[PDB]
Formats: structure tokens, C-alpha cells, sequence
């Protein structure tokens, strides 16, 4: 395979289907990418997380320097076969997760020239752009200042990651668009990173507070502002729903915490909309999690048994949840992907929110 | 096959190997029990419990009388589609975890006929009798009452089981030795025992807080009086060395929670000894946990990242060291089978020895 080639299979209005070709593998978008916080996806076997559809997660920058430390994951021969996951793995910069803040990094050290060595420590396939996200609501001024900060900073990452022939010739970089909710701010930041040029551009500074509405109208007039031939990525998003309306908006790659921390915390994503299995209501319903789900969970367990375990607090049940609501993302993904390459997505996304909701 | 048929197929000195077939399988002995406390064997999914070679688990009265209810899971169907094991299950009787005791039973209710009635509706195939452990140390005088009292109650058991005719026809009954550390006590304990009939006699009072030696002692007399030709359940028990000599003293049967809870605190079983992953030795090792285990766990991971989830309180951590803890026990008992079938158990028996400390 390529170090890197995005290839777009389908459209149907600003929403598209196709596949990412990477070294360690392809990458069918839209994408969901599971997180995996300190080089685990919680609960999960990576061998698990791979059988639910994922064809790359998300590792944890931030995490990784503090524990095990980056320079000892080298020293292991990398994130990939420490915790055993040969497919790409897209590392976050440490622009968000982490004080006294300079132009010259962040120290708690982080600069944009270290967070690319760290991710390049780690064997990132994906490298994502060292940048600032700015804190909702912005003040028009401030959400400027960071979002020229995270530009400036968006260039040395682009010139860290070029030096190194290693890192350079087998991962790819993604630059990261900020300017808070307003639209001048985030064509002044598109036009940058395009200028700049990456191999994709992720949607920064949005799942930071701002309501659906607020998201989704900041998205109609941003994706559209960034190349169109590479990928764009809304960091940190989201909900099923999110999901459906952000890829309605051109929105290509996913990652959220939902479906790992919700999912331990009683929270199933299902058809008919997410239930909380701690409620007194399961102890005796010997269904599934969700009718439909293929997933390994509800082929062979039922709400009463899950239950059951969540109260108890047993790891089982954290298992479970964890393993049902990647999986039902993974098959939610699969639809958008289908039905955007038959020319009816938008019909799904009515026939989604309607039972959804 | 039949409700209950054990069969021994080869000897040497008092050490026994052989089968016990039963409707729901069959069970090679030497046998490892896996425990199971809330109706799962903690960090294990049941097909796992299954890939590292267990043929029945103990299930938990106590916890399940409690959580989720005996009724409860017989309205689900049983603990084994419950907690999805379809292999036995031996179920102790709330003889130990649980207070008012009185000639009737313990109330905190329980009785030897509700205890027998609780393991019919959780659908265990081996029922364990009623019994009260007694304390150790223990006077002679304390320790007759006690084991009175508890041959009264395996005859009450006895006759419970045997008056519902689907728990006589499809399961089978064990009655318990006591006696504590006295020899005239355990001989009348036996004889108690045999004159009632039972399909399988554990030695109880064990595993309470005396030392290897002690227990050692106590068995060499103990074990030889209870009939030869049904299986001998030692509860509780225990390390890999006290596996060894029980088996060297007529036990075919064994439980302890230490490969699991002792796995969770990080501590794993190695034919070298155990070790305990957290130590910061561990850090940079990229050995497996074992160097000739055949689980799972060691073709896939090294101790570097084992220490590193374990450290970092990750639920994949308690996953792997469990799976091998319970692997490692197996392929104890795998040897042991093979080396009695093949008359040199006593010398596997010194190599594993000399070998461990
Ligand atoms: C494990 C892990 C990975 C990544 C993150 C933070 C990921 C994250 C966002 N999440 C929600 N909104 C987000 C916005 C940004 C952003 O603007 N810049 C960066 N670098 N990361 C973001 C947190 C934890
Ligand atoms: C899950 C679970 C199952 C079984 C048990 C207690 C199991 C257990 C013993 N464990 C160590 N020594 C033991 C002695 C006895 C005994 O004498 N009688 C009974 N009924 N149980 C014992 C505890 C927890
Ligand atoms: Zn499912
Ligand atoms: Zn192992």
C-alpha cells in the first residue's frame, strides 16, 4: 500500500463514501475510530475491537507521555506491537487533553516539535498537528489569537514532521482548522492549513459545549471550506445522531469516548435510542441490547444478565457494554457507507432520527 | 450420558486420573474449578473460561441467593443460559460465605433445605450439602458439635435432594467432611458420610487459615477414609504446590479464587514461581508472563505491557491476567493427568517443586 491515499468512492449532496489506503491498512470512510486512553481500548482485546469493524483506533497522546512515557514505548518497538494493534492508529497532538501556555508550547513540556517526535515515538500512523483548542464561547478576539497561535503552530508541526525522512516517508499529517464558531475566523484558518498543505484537516474546536444546532451550523459553512480531496475529520464527535448530521455535512472520520465511558456506565446505544441497563426495568428481559445488533453480545446475552453484572459492578459487564456499543457504531458507520454508494443516505438519516428519537 | 458416572483410569500411589461424565459434559480429573462469584468468572467471558481448558466452574450461591435471587434466574432460565456456560456447574451450598445459626439453619434464610432448593433453581449439576464450616483453630469439643451438626444436615440435604425428582434424576450430590484438624472426627465424619451416600465427598475445614503443612497432615489421614471409588472435592484449594500434594493425597478436585483475585492484584503464576507484574522490574520486559505458557496471553503480549495496564488500574490488565492465571492452572492439571496416566507423577511432581521455589 501507499504511506497515503484517500480515494472517494461515492457522493450524494456535500456526504461521501470511500477509503483511506494507509501502509498498515485501509481505512473505509466515513470512519469511527475507537479511543484507546492508555494504549487499551477499555475492556476490549484488540483482537475484539478489530472484530467489531474498526479499521483503525485512536491513540492516546496526552496518556501516553505521562504513562508508559513515549521514549519507553520506542524502546518496546512501538505503540503498535505493545498493545498489539497492527492497523493504523491516528495519534491526537496533546492540543487538547493537557499549565503555562507560550508561543513556544505548553509546559505542566509540549511544543509542536515534541509533540510530533512523541507521536513518531509512538509509531503514529495518522500525526495530527500540534494546535490550541479554544475554550466555548470564545470571545471573538481570543478565538482569533489561538486560531492565528495554532496556524503558526500548524506550520512548525507541518516542518517537524517533514524533517523526519522516517516519519515523513510512512505517516501522514493532518492539519487542524480552529476559529471557534465564527465563519471569518474559520476561513482565515482553512485557507492557512490549505497554504500549508496536510494529507487531511480536521474540524478543531467544536464538541467543546456548543449545542447540536450550534455544531451543525458551524460545520454547514467550515467543511466546505476545506479541500475537498482529502479527508476531514470532526475531532471528538459524537453521538449516533451527531454522526448521521456531520457526515450529512461532509464530515469523513469520528472519534468519541461515548461508547467506551457511556457504555461502562450503563449507557447502550440501540435503533430505538440508547437505554440505561442499570434501570430496574432490564432485571428481567431476557432480549438482547438491541434487535437488530450482530454484535457477539446480543447473539449470546440478554438485558437481565447485563444488568445484572453493571450492578454488581463486574468487569464482564464493562466488557459487554463496551463491545455492544462499538459494535452498534461500527454497523451504524456501515450504513452511512452503504447508502451514501446506493444514493440513498439521505433516506436513511430520516429513517434513522425517526426511530432513533 | 448419564446423570453421574466417575471412572478413574489410571493410579499411582494415592494420586488418581479419570473422568466424571455427566449430562452436561464430561470433567477430566484432576479437575480445576474456575469460581465464578456473581454468576461470572471475573474479567472472563464463559468461551475463555472454556479456551484455557476448564470443564465445570463453581458458581455462587451466596452472591446469587442475594444477587440477582435463585427465583429470579430460574424465571431466566437457569444460571447456565444466564450467564451463557452450558458445561457443569458445582454450586457450594452457603455453608461457608455467610448471621443467627440454630439447629435449623443460618438466618442473616437458610437451611439444608433451602440451600438444596436454591441450587435446583440456579440448575447446578454437582449440589454440595449443607454443611458449617468450623473455624480454625478449633477445640475438639467445638469441632464435634460441628461436624454433628453438619452430618445431620447432609442427611437433611440428602433427603431434599432426593424428594424433587428433576434435581435427583439430573444432578448429582456431594457431601462434606469435617472434623477439623482431629482424626477421630474426620474418621466419624466419613463414616457418617458413607452410610448416607453421596456421589462425591469433599473434605472440608480446610483452607482456613492453617498452614501447608497442617493441611497436608490432615489429609494423609483424612482422604483415605472416604470411598474410594467417588471423587474427592478438597475446598478452597488452592496454590499450585497445595494442587500438587493434594493430588499426591487422593484429591481429584479443586476451586480458589487466587489465579483470579490474586491475577487482578497483579500477580501471575509461572512454573518458575509467581511474580508480581506491578514490580518495576517489569517495565521494559518484553518476555511473555510464562516462557513456555501456551496461552493466549503470552503468544500476544509481553510483561511490559501487562505491568503497564495493571499499574494504570486498565480493565484489560484484570482480562489478561486472569486469562493466564486460570490458563496456567490447566495446564497444571494437564500434567498432572498426563504424568499419573503415564506412572510418573511422583517425579513430575519433585521437578515442578524444585522448579517453583
Ligand atoms: C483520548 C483522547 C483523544 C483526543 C482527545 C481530545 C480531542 C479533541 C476534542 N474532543 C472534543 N472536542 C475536541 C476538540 C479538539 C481540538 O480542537 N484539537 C485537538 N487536538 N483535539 C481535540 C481527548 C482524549
Ligand atoms: C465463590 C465461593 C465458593 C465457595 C466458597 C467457600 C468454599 C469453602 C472453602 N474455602 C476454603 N475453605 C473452605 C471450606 C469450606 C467448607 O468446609 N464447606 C463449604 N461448604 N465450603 C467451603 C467461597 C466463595
Ligand atoms: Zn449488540
Ligand atoms: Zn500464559
Amino acid at each position: 500500500r501507499p504511506r497515503f491515499s484517500f480515494s472517494i468512492a461515492a457522493r450524494e449532496g456535500k456526504a461521501r463514501t470511500g477509503t483511506i489506503e494507509m501502509k498498515r491498512g485501509v481505512i473505509r470512510t466515513p470512519a469511527f475510530m475507537p479511543v484507546g486512553t492508555a494504549a487499551t481500548v477499555k475492556a476490549l482485546k484488540p483482537e475484539t475491537v478489530r472484530a467489531t469493524g474498526a479499521d483503525i483506533i485512536l491513540g492516546n497522546t496526552y496518556h501516553l507521555m505521562l504513562r508508559p512515557g513515549a521514549e519507553r514505548i520506542a524502546k518496546l518497538g512501538g505503540l503498535h506491537s505493545f498493545m498489539g494493534w497492527d492497523r493504523p492508529i491516528l495519534t491526537d497532538s496533546g492540543g487538547y487533553q493537557v499549565t503555562k501556555q507560550s508561543e513556544e508550547g505548553v509546559t505542566f513540556m509540549l511544543s509542536p516539535e515534541r509533540s510530533i517526535e512523541i507521536q513518531h515515538l509512538l509509531g503514529s500512523d495518522i500525526v495530527m498537528a500540534f494546535d490550541e483548542c479554544t475554550p466555548y464561547p470564545a470571545t471573538p478576539s481570543r478565538a482569533a489569537s489561538s486560531m492565528e497561535r495554532s496556524m503558526r503552530w500548524a506550520k512548525r508541526s507541518r516542518d517537524a514532521f517533514d524533517s523526519r525522512k522516517e516519519q515523513a516517508e510512512n505517516a501522514a499529517l493532518f492539519g487542524i482548522q480552529q476559529g471557534s464558531v465564527f465563519e471569518n475566523l474559520r476561513q482565515q484558518s482553512a485557507d492557512a492549513l490549505a497554504e500549508i498543505g496536510f494529507d487531511g484537516y480536521a474540524v478543531g474546536g467544536l464538541a467543546v459545549g456548543e449545542g447540536q444546532d450550534e455544531m451543525f451550523r458551524v460545520l454547514d459553512f467550515s467543511v466546505p471550506m476545506l479541500p475537498d480531496d482529502k479527508p476531514h475529520y470532526l475531532m471528538g464527535v459524537g453521538k449516533p445522531d451527531d454522526i448521521v448530521g456531520a457526515v450529512e455535512r461532509g464530515i469523513d472520520m469520528f472519534d468519541c469516548v461515548l461508547p467506551t465511558r457511556s457504555g461502562r456506565n450503563g449507557q447502550a446505544f440501540t435503533w430505538d435510542g440508547p437505554i440505561n441497563i442499570r434501570n430496574a426495568r432490564f432485571s428481567e428481559d431476557l432480549k438482547p441490547l438491541d434487535s437488530e445488533c450482530h454484535c457477539a453480545v446480543c447473539q449470546k446475552w440478554s438485558r437481565a444478565y447485563i444488568h445484572h453484572l453493571i450492578r454488581a459492578g463486574e468487569i464482564l459487564g464493562a466488557m459487554l457494554m463496551t463491545e455492544h456499543n462499538i459494535a452498534f457504531y461500527q454497523q451504524l458507520m456501515q450504513k452511512i457507507r452503504d447508502s451514501i454508494s446506493e444514493g440513498r443516505f439521505s433516506q436513511f438519516a430520516q429513517d434513522f432520527r425517526a426511530r432513533y428519537f
